[PDB]
């Protein structure tokens, strides 16, 4: 039993879901056609740190097809999916997930993928938002001379890296998935626009058309964010600390305010900031009678979820609860401030994050195999895969592209097959 | 006389929409204000290239505030507003330029910006699109030493500025304004969101709605004209050689085709792309009745407007035409394939050019006062003026910054005062 899952009766139930998933992930699927008979991952040993969904199993499979050994562990303590790592782990794979774990359970978790049965240890980490990267380099320093590299998902994960190596703290070559541009451009954007409403809709059946909707942060996360309750009919307000991204807001008809300013004017706040405590105390005592706060971005810190513990809290459902100020004046907190679209919902769907995870797979390959010619610092893949991971992903949405001819390419300076922009192009 | 334009008596009128344009044109206004007094341009002389419009007039006179002496033509011999070229001759700065030019009286006008009465010629070079740039290497490389670099306005330019580069052809340093983030996500983007639509209306008074609109190219600039016509209720196709940008359209619910496939189908078509001959012969001789066609890229020869030499042309208006089918059957072209915005409107409207050009200003401080430290490539400035231009046009629309407070902006590992984003954050 190398494994620890809340159920694991819900496998054929997570198995079902898993082969429609991988009809919507025909990234994942093309790799193993190109690579299953190769095995480029033979050799390599897996520790990994995702959040245990469907997707995330379809990411797993693909990565034993190539070769890999893993074991794996949620990075979030209320995103994992239960019948998906149920299924995981009925195939033998050692995975140490279930939705709703405390605090003690996660670290518990994580260090469970860091040592195996006949001495196993991992060669490589798959991390996202820095927590293996964290435990790996602050409590096994002896573990570390093995490791060939870590790549990492999302964006607070990626600003941990550079924090590190800016601080010679970074002791194994990083691969930056989240700056793939078929990652931050489309699962950051184009999932949230989706696992956002998904989210608040499952825990509160609010009716977005009317309400007013305040998202702090309009970087890609709150972009898309932003789009998803405008296109339900919400009022949307933008809080941003940037002007650029603030400017970008306002052209696009957001009115761009302070929390400070509007508190006593929201319906429905979401921080998309990936900062700490853009929603104060003194922002929640402002609030409407029955007020959603709700937090996208990595870290439970967003809201000042602290200043409420002197409050009585009174569950509604799970991951929903009330907090109820002095005056009977009540607000609804999802998910206890943490990730609302894994934590309320199921997260992205299945082929956004084939996205994202095809470039998981490609820079697992890339550290697999050329690690030994990087240094301890972040590094991206290539703008060749960066675009092979697009092509894998037209067919399925039915979009065709237009094939330059030799004066065409020419023309604008590129090759035929590609890479079409130059490196600091921002699509 | 030192200047040539249509008609002097339309100062005036020039004069009168100048002055509502500094209105919206805040970061323009700013620079005035903030160094009109220290003139560091003082000893500047810039021969400009660029569409001589309104909001054009409200750049030279920045120039010329901050004290510099400037001549001026337009980069496209329909872009010009014959009332602002009128209310800039009046005011004594030397411009060359009108609305219908041919294409002598084009290079005439560029000739006339390098050199002036008393021996003068310019140091520096203002140009959109790169010809004033190609005139100067090409045809009076004498003039070439004493220039201390070029700003280029447009995605055009700098890739051309990035074929000399690569083959050792660039002689002078060049700022690549184009890929500011307050540019090209602004000016290309939002800009075209409003004028491709005005140019078509303005010609054709065409009902967009129900239509089938054809995007070729979606970059910054196909992605706003995307936006303007999905927004009137057409039906838009996109074409793209770009998987990446392939990707993106398809989420964003456009289907992704080759004129190839549906020439047949489409009412209107817009050339974004930059490229050569996306539009041809067989294409136009496919398309059905009154079908309109344009270009909204640099160059006049996206579309083959060579191939309809061979047929009828009768004249409906200026810059308005039908090409004549031997079978009766007509397409409408308008402004000959040359940029329709400008060709048959106004071009971008003054807000979002007070960011292009408050860029440009910029630039052409950076390289009067510090040319001498750069070599001969293409730069770009850097993120802390980016952020500036931001920053300048956010009171304008009212957008509300927020402010981090000490230990937010450690947590995200920045400066209060900015830069937010490390240089390769994409927006
Ligand atoms: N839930 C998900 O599925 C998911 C997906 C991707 C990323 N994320 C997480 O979401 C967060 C945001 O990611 P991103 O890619 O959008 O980051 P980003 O850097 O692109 O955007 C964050 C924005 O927040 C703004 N900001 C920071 N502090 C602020 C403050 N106090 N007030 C207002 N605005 C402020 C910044 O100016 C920036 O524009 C990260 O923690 C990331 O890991 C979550
Ligand atoms: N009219 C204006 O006011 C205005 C403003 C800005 C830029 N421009 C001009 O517009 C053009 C496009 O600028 P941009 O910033 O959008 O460039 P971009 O590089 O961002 O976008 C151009 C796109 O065209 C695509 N493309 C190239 N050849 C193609 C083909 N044969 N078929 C289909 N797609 C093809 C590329 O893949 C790319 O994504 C340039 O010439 C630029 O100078 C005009
Ligand atoms: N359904 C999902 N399965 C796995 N990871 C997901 C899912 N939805 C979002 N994520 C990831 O969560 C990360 C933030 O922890 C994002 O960068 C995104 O890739
Ligand atoms: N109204 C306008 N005045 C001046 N330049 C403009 C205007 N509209 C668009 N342009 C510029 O035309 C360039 C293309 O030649 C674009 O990069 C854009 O900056």
């Amino acid at each position: 039993q190398d494994y620890k899952v809340a159920e694991i009766s819900l496998a054929d139930w997570g198995r079902k879901e898993i082969a429609i998933a991988e009809t919507e992930m025909p990234g994942l699927m093309a790799l193993r056609e190109e690579f299953s008979a190769k095995k480029p991952l033979q050799g390599a040993r897996i520790a990994g740190c995702l959040h245990m969904t469907i997707q995330t199993a379809v990411l797993i499979e693909t990565l034993v097809a190539l070769g890999a050994e893993v074991r794996w562990s949620s990075c979030n303590i209320f995103s994992t999916q239960d019948h998906a790592a149920s299924a995981i782990a009925a195939k033998g794979i050692p995975v140490f997930a279930w939705k709703g774990e405390t605090e003690e359970e996660y670290w518990w978790c994580v260090e469970q993928t860091l040592s195996g049965p006949n001495g196993w240890t991992p060669n490589l980490l798959l991390d996202d938002g820095g927590d293996l990267t964290q435990v790996v380099h602050q409590k096994h320093p002896k573990l570390l001379t093995a490791i060939k590299g870590v790549s990492e998902e999302t964006t607070t994960g990626v600003a941990r890296l550079y924090e590190m190596a800016k601080h010679g703290q970074l002791k194994i070559p990083a691969i930056n998935v989240n700056n793939a541009v078929t990652k931050s451009k489309f699962d950051n954007l184009y999932g949230c626009r989706e696992s956002l409403l998904d989210g608040l809709k499952r825990a509160t059946d609010v009716m977005i058309a009317g309400k007013v909707a305040l998202i702090l942060g309009y970087g890609d996360v709150g972009k898309g964010c932003a789009q998803a309750l405008r296109g339900q009919g919400a009022t949307v307000l933008v809080a941003e600390a940037d002007p650029i991204c603030a400017l970008q807001a306002a052209m696009e008809g957001y009115r761009v305010v302070t929390l400070d300013d509007v508190a006593e004017q929201v319906d429905i706040v979401v921080t998309a900031a990936g900062n700490y405590h853009v929603v104060t105390h003194d922002h929640m005592k402002r609030m409407r009678n029955q007020a959603i706060l709700c937090n996208i971005g990595h870290f439970d810190s967003e809201i000042d979820i602290q200043s409420l513990k002197q409050y009585q809290w009174e569950n509604i459902k799970p991951q929903v609860d009330h907090v109820i100020f002095p005056d009977g004046k009540r607000i609804i907190i999802l998910a206890e401030g943490r990730l609302v679209n894994l934590g309320c919902a199921t997260g992205h769907p299945s082929f956004v994050m084939s996205a994202s995870f095809t470039n998981q797979v490609l820079a697992q390959i890339e550290l697999f195999q050329n690690s030994s010619q990087y240094q301890n610092q972040v590094y991206v893949l290539p703008k060749v895969l960066d675009e092979k991971v697009a092509r894998l992903h037209l067919g399925r949405i039915g979009a065709k592209l237009t094939q330059l001819s030799n004066e065409q390419a020419d023309y604008i300076g590129v090759d035929k097959n590609g890479p079409y922009k130059p490196d600091h192009y921002r699509y």
